């Protein structure tokens, strides 16, 4: 019900003929939903449920995509979880000595979320897993699991109705 | 110091004094991000900035990344009428998130020093046809930012002042 409402809002808000960054070939603009009053609340609530079995006190990722996902999780009802942001180094709550959830809005390569995992690691945080709003079946899952980390997402590529 | 009026004085109560506590503890020698990205302080920030700006008409809230962002999302997530958010990039789209064109907008900032960051976000919004109804900050530090904001004919309001920070 929530997941269905979220998926509808994402197709509606974020699946927007286009010359890409690539030079190739709709495109997905996840920030239209992560910065939307309702979608962002659903994101916060579903991401908590998605990672309930994990142990972490602090959530964040690489600016900019990850930031409203992290704060949406911090604000959504439930137990206290603080937030941070990785610049391009760490801002917001202390991750040093901490259990950290790394988030992304949607990964392509996983580089961004990884840059974020390593920036956390290089200052002493322990990363427990990576969670994203939308997986797009692009290899990010695989790249992330190739460093010992669990990867999960709320929605998959099917939910985008492509 | 160039002391400016702190409109947040008038909404005294438990929420304001708790937040002032949290900002002294987490942020003071001053790192506001520790409060803006903190679960309780951010939630109070959302509640209070909504209250501070209740007589203002806007449907979207945001400012210049990074400082503005957790203040904007805090407002968006707090209880009450639906308010969406956006983020002005330092460079690029330039404005990311919800649509601001033809909208009434609140620009926010965690704390301003010169006012340059907030005025940058304001101008970026105007340039894409958004209407900025004011600027609100969490903490004013009597630095002259409020005057620079007001010199363009914008309204300005803050929740806390220097005195709330010790
Ligand atoms: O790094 P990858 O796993 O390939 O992911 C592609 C990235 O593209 C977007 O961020 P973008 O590069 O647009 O930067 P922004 O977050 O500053 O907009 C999105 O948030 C992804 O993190
Ligand atoms: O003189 P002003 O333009 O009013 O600037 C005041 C800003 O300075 C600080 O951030 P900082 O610029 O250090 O970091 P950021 O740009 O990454 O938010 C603070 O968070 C305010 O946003």
């Amino acid at each position: 019900p929530d997941r269905a409402e979220l998926a509808e809002l994402v197709r509606r808000l974020s699946v927007v003929r286009v010359t890409l960054s690539s030079g190739r070939e709709y495109y997905v603009d996840l920030r239209r939903a992560t910065l939307h009053h309702r979608a962002s609340a659903l994101i916060g609530r579903l991401m908590r449920e998605l990672t309930a079995d994990w142990d972490y006190s602090v959530v964040g990722g690489l600016t900019l995509g990850a930031d409203p996902v992290a704060t949406a999780i911090m604000h959504a009802p439930g137990r206290p979880i603080d937030a941070f942001v990785v610049r391009k180094l760490i801002e917001g709550s202390e991750v040093t000595g901490q259990r950290v959830l790394v988030v992304e809005d949607t990964s392509t390569t996983g580089n961004s979320a990884l840059t974020a995992v390593h920036a956390v690691q290089d200052v002493g945080g322990e990363v427990v897993g990576v969670a994203t709003v939308v997986d797009r079946a692009t290899g990010a899952a695989e790249a992330i699991e190739a460093e010992g980390l669990r990867y999960r997402s709320v929605l998959g590529l099917a939910d985008l109705g492509l």
